[PDB]
C-alpha cells in the first residue's frame, strides 16, 4: 500500500534495525544495483515525536561528509515516510567494540579522530548532534566510521552532559558525550552507569569515574578535560582538533572539512543518466538541479557513489 511506491524503485530485504522511532530495511537500488538502508517511520504511530523527522531530514540535506551517512531519496506516502539511506554493512561501532572487548589506544586514535571529524564538521554548519553514542556510528565497506541518527539535532542518558539532563549548550555537551565514546573505546564499558536512572543521573553529576590500569597517562588527561561537569571547564571543539594524544602518530589536526562537498553536477552521473533515461542533457541538468530527495536525485547520487569507490557510473 505505502509500500507501493517504494517497491517501483527498491528490492527490500531483511530489518537489519528497529529502535523506538523507525525500523530500517535493507534494500537494493534497482536502477543503480547499490544496496542502501531504508529508514521506515509510521506518521500514526510517531504522532508527537513527528518533528524529529523533519529534523533529521532537513540536517541531512545540510551536511554532506565522509564520516556522514548520505540521504538518497525521501518518500512520503498516506501513512509512512521512507528514508533511504547509505547503507553501512559494518554494523555498529558498539557491537565492534564489545567483539574486542576495548580497543587499544592506537586503534581507538584511529576510530575517533574520525568521530571528531564527524561532529566538528556538524558544528561547522551549525548543529550539535546530541544523541552521540556508539550505536550511532556504523561502520562502512572501507571499514571508515560513519555518523548517523540526526532526529535530536540542533540549530542516551549514559551519554548525555550533566547540564543537558539538568536543562542549560549544545557544542559543549557533544564533547562530554565524545568522551563518553573515548571511555567506551579504550575501556569497553561505561564510565558512568547503573540500573537505576536517578542513581545514574547522580553519578553523571558527581563527575567521578573509574581509571582503569591499561589506560595511559595522556589518555586519562584527555579524559579528564571532556568529562569535565561543568562546560565551561570542559575542553572545546577547537582544543580537541589539534590536542597532544589526537596528535600522537599522526603530527596534523583531525581533518574535519568535508572532502567530498557539492560543488558543480558530476558530468559522468549527468551523461549516464541522460543517455539511460533517452533525455535532453539539459533538461537532465535542471531537474537534477531541483535536488528534490526525490529518485532522480537517490540514482544521481548512487551514481556518484560508485564514482567515489573508483566503479564506472552505469545504470540497469
Ligand atoms: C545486520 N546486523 C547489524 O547489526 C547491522 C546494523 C546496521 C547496519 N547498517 C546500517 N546502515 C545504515 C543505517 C542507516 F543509514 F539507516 F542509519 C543503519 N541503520 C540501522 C540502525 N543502526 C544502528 C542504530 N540504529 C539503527 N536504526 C534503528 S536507525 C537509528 O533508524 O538508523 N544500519 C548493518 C548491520
Ligand atoms: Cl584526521
Ligand atoms: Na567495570
Ligand atoms: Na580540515
Amino acid at each position: 500500500k505505502d509500500y507501493d511506491e517504494l517497491l517501483k524503485y527498491y528490492e527490500l530485504h531483511e530489518t537489519i534495525g528497529t529502535g523506538g522511532f523507525a525500523k530500517v530495511k535493507l534494500a537494493c537500488h534497482i536502477l543503480t544495483g547499490e544496496m542502501v538502508a531504508i529508514k521506515i517511520m509510521d506518521k500514526n504511530t510517531l504522532g508527537s515525536d513527528l518533528p524529529r523527522i523533519k529534523t533529521e531530514i532537513e540536517a541531512l540535506k545540510n551536511l554532506r561528509h565522509q564520516h556522514i551517512c548520505q540521504l538518497y531519496h525521501v518518500l512520503e506516502t498516506a501513512n509512512k515516510i521512507f528514508m533511504v539511506l547509505e547503507y553501512c554493512p559494518g554494523g555498529e561501532l558498539f557491537d565492534y567494540i564489545i567483539s574486542q572487548d576495548r580497543l587499544s589506544e592506537e586503534e581507538t586514535r584511529v576510530v575517533f579522530r574520525q568521530i571528531v571529524s564527524a561532529v566538528a564538521y556538524v558544528h561547522s554548519q551549525g548543529y550539535a548532534h546530541r544523541d552521540l553514542k556508539p550505536e550511532n556510528l556504523l561502520f562502512d565497506e572501507y571499514h571508515k566510521l560513519k555518523l548517523i541518527d540526526f532526529g535530536l539535532c540542533a540549530k542516551s542518558l549514559a551519554y548525555a552532559a550533566p547540564e543537558l539532563i539538568q536543562g542549560k549548550l549544545g557544542s559543549e555537551a557533544d564533547v562530554w558525550s565524545m568522551g563518553i565514546l573515548l571511555y567506551v573505546l579504550m575501556c569497553g564499558f561505561l564510565p558512568f552507569d547503573d540500573d537505576n536512572v536517578m542513581a545514574l543521573y547522580k553519578k553523571i553529576m558527581r563527575g567521578k569515574y573509574d581509571v582503569p590500569k591499561w589506560l595511559s597517562p595522556s589518555s586519562i588527561l584527555l579524559l579528564q578535560q571532556m568529562l569535565q561537569v561543568d562546560p565551561k571547564k570542559r575542553i572545546s571543539m577547537k582544543n580537541l582538533l589539534n590536542h597532544p594524544w589526537i596528535m600522537q602518530d599522526y603530527n596534523y589536526p583531525v581533518e574535519w572539512q568535508s572532502k567530498n562537498p557539492f560543488i558543480h553536477l558530476d558530468d559522468d552521473c549527468v551523461t549516464e543518466l541522460s543517455v539511460h533515461h533517452r533525455n535532453n542533457r539539459q533538461t537532465m541538468e535542471d531537474l537534477i538541479s531541483l535536488w528534490q530527495y526525490d529518485h532522480l536525485t537517490a540514482t544521481y547520487l548512487l551514481l556518484l557513489a560508485k564514482k567515489a569507490r573508483g566503479k564506472p557510473v552505469r545504470l540497469r
